[PDB]
């Protein structure tokens, strides 16, 4: 209702004028049912506001993708997160990859991957002698680094048993059973007119074409979509397909801890309630970007519902954040044409959802 329209209004408000946001939506979904609100421009120049057809670049919110369809293969049979690495590229024959699995490559615990793919990777025998000359700084599942080389890595191996490319499997596995219509690997001609300009430091802004960056970064959604995926996550039992269903489970699993904090599979949970200052301060990069040692739980915690799940994602020019609790049937969506501190995202996500609460 309007307590709804109130505590959003004098959260986001202040947030977009303080960090200085060309556009925005948000959503926010309230025992099922969705609320979308829009600020701003998708098009500064132009002046082309922001719409609920607006895509964003979701950046590493792609992870919770990645996860979930990594998550679904799982389901199917099809892959093991205890398989080894080499059991799906059997070329990786250095003596480094021994023990590391498909966890280790989910969950950034493989023993150092980069946190990019370097610029010059574009081919897959670059990917090969990339891989093939990387030197891990510990051993597999005792420190986690957040990369997008680790997980990138993983969604294009989770996907080889089915035969399908990263981008097909994605689309008529997660995309289309959800009914995802608005949410593209790689943005079509015909919807480039919604396809909202990044912003950074005032010059008009795309994502780059990188190595692995529809299995780490490149998803662009819309806020209709994105809440829908929401709702997926907050109640994965509402999902006809069997596998889909488990998927979103198993990736909401608890397979690592440190701290208060537990690595799914591109979801990050904590219990709930939370300290926010944790998950507040947890956010920025010092922090996230910064090796922590992990604790093996095994076996792995079953989707807790009483539980914080949340995600941050970046781009040159854009800042987008995904949060929800599924015992309150809470959830929210933060699309920004800006990179601005993820901080900011979670200290008024938090505000926003225990108002709601
Ligand atoms: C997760 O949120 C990842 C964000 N990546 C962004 C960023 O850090 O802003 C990119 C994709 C970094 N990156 C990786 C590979 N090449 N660049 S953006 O800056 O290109």
């Amino acid at each position: 209702p309007q307590q709804i329209n109130d505590i959003v209004h004098r959260t986001i408000t202040p947030l977009i004028e303080q960090q200085k946001i060309p556009g925005m939506a948000v959503a926010v979904i309230y025992q099922g049912k969705p609320y979308y609100f829009t600020w701003g421009y998708a098009d500064i120049a132009k002046k082309q506001p922001v719409t609920q057809q607006t895509l964003f670049e979701l950046g590493s919110v792609s992870k919770t993708f990645t996860g979930v369809l990594g998550g679904d293969a799982i389901a199917r049979g099809e892959i093991k997160l205890s398989d080894p690495t080499t059991k799906y590229w059997p070329e990786l024959t250095a003596k480094q990859w021994n023990g590391i699995t498909l966890l280790h490559l989910a969950t950034y615990t493989a023993g150092g991957l980069p946190l990019q793919v370097p610029d010059e990777v574009k081919s897959s025998s670059d990917l090969l002698r990339f891989y093939q000359n990387w030197q891990p700084a510990w051993a597999p599942g005792t420190q986690r680094l957040y990369a997008n080389s680790s997980i990138g890595l993983f969604g294009a191996l989770a996907v080889k048993p089915s035969g399908l490319s990263f981008e097909q499997a994605m689309k008529t596995r997660v995309f289309q059973p959800l009914k995802l219509n608005h949410t593209w690997i790689n943005v079509p001609s015909a919807e480039e007119k919604n396809y909202a300009w990044g912003y950074r430091e005032g010059k008009a802004v795309h994502v780059s074409p990188g190595a692995l960056d529809a299995e780490a970064y490149g998803v662009k959604s819309t806020i209709e979509d994105m809440a829908r995926w929401v709702q997926s996550n907050l109640k994965p039992l509402d999902i006809n397909e069997k596998t889909l269903q488990q998927g979103i489970q198993l990736a909401q699993s608890r397979y690592w801890q440190t701290g208060d904090m537990y690595q799914g599979l591109g979801w990050e949970m904590l219990d709930w309630p939370v300290n926010p200052d944790i998950i507040i301060n947890g956010s920025d990069n010092k922090i996230a970007l910064a090796a922590r040692p992990v604790k093996p739980i095994t076996p792995p915690t079953p989707a807790v519902r009483a539980s914080w799940v949340h995600k941050t994602g970046a781009t040159g020019g854009f800042g987008s954040y995904v949060a929800f609790i599924p015992e309150k049937e809470l959830g929210i969506v933060m699309l920004a044409n800006k990179n601005y501190p993820n901080p900011a995202r979670v200290a008024a996500a938090w505000q926003i959802l225990n108002a709601l609460q």
